[PDB]
């Protein structure tokens, strides 16, 4: 049960070993698509790949090669696409999955540039003015409202696909104060956010799977999903107990490389489900205290 394995943990101070078993316990798929040297643009992380066989595939016939992985979480039924941070010539493969696999929200965890360093291409437009044409594949994406919150902004954006001039409304969920190898500031930030991606019906199974991206696609979007599952799965059965945090992890890693690339983020993780319980297990005013206390205001 993972509120006395965190305690136990915590208390031989074992958190760095749980997390190299996880590693050392990982999935090694191949990633041979991925390392084709005509991808090697296409990748921002040499040593982040998708694995073939969950790769998101493109629906075109140059090259349908994305550095995304489709992380198929069975038991829970929720799936997810993981990617990386665009490249500046990736933005119209990004916005080409999108399309494609039909999702309604996109989960930015990053920002743009983080510790001096740029993590991530400018992939949507900032001003309502300027939409963006992504000539490679043929879209056109606007932004159509914005809604700056402290720690967070939700921005509606309208994608079209300029071949048909059908178009969708996407959710931008921008997650703007988590460091790269960090941790969100407290579990109820990360949590009220989790529930404002929630309740936007992006994560649910009438829409293709969201898309989650921080610069690598693995670290701080792997806390996001696990958090998440880990969550849904109590939900279902109304039993805490039964969720095994580590072996989700693992399940999850079978999708894509890496996911959770800190022993703190692993840490953070049970955090923030063991937090989150009190809400599945029906307090409903926790969310509201998580709003308070996420300052969100400003």
């Amino acid at each position: 049960e993972m509120e006395k394995e965190f305690e136990q943990i915590d208390k031989s101070g074992s958190w760095a070993a749980i997390y190299q078993d996880i590693r050392h316990e990982a999935s090694d798929f191949p990633c041979r698509v991925a390392k084709l040297p005509k991808n090697k643009n296409r990748n921002r992380y040499r040593d982040v790949s998708p694995f073939d066989h969950s790769r998101i595939k493109l629906h075109q016939e140059d090259n349908d090669y994305i550095n995304a992985s489709l992380i198929k979480m069975e038991e829970a039924q929720r799936s997810y696409i993981l990617t990386q941070g665009p490249l500046p010539n990736t933005c119209g493969h990004f916005w080409e999955m999108v399309w494609e696999q039909k999702s309604r929200g996109v989960v930015m965890l990053n920002r743009v540039m983080e510790k001096g360093s740029l993590k991530c291409a400018q992939y949507w437009p900032q001003k309502e003015e300027k939409e963006m044409i992504f000539e490679d594949t043929n879209l056109k994406l606007t932004l159509i409202s914005e809604d700056i919150k402290s720690y967070y902004t939700v921005r509606q954006l309208e994608l079209e696909n300029l071949t048909t001039q059908e178009t969708r409304e996407i959710l931008h969920f921008h997650y703007t104060t988590w460091p790269d190898f960090g941790v969100p500031e407290s579990p109820a930030s990360f949590l009220n956010f989790l529930f404002k991606v929630r309740e936007s019906g992006s994560l649910s199974p009438e829409h293709g799977p969201v898309v989650v991206h921080c610069s690598a696609g693995i670290g701080r979007s792997g806390t996001f999903c696990l958090a998440d599952t880990c969550l849904l799965l109590m939900d279902k059965r109304k039993d805490p107990s039964s969720v095994d945090i580590k072996k989700v992890l693992l399940e999850m890693r079978k999708f894509r490389m890496g996911l959770i690339q800190t022993a703190d983020q692993l840490r953070f993780s049970y955090l923030a489900v063991i937090e989150g319980a009190k809400f599945i297990m029906g307090d409903s005013s926790v969310q509201d205290q998580w709003k308070e206390l996420s300052h969100e205001d400003l």
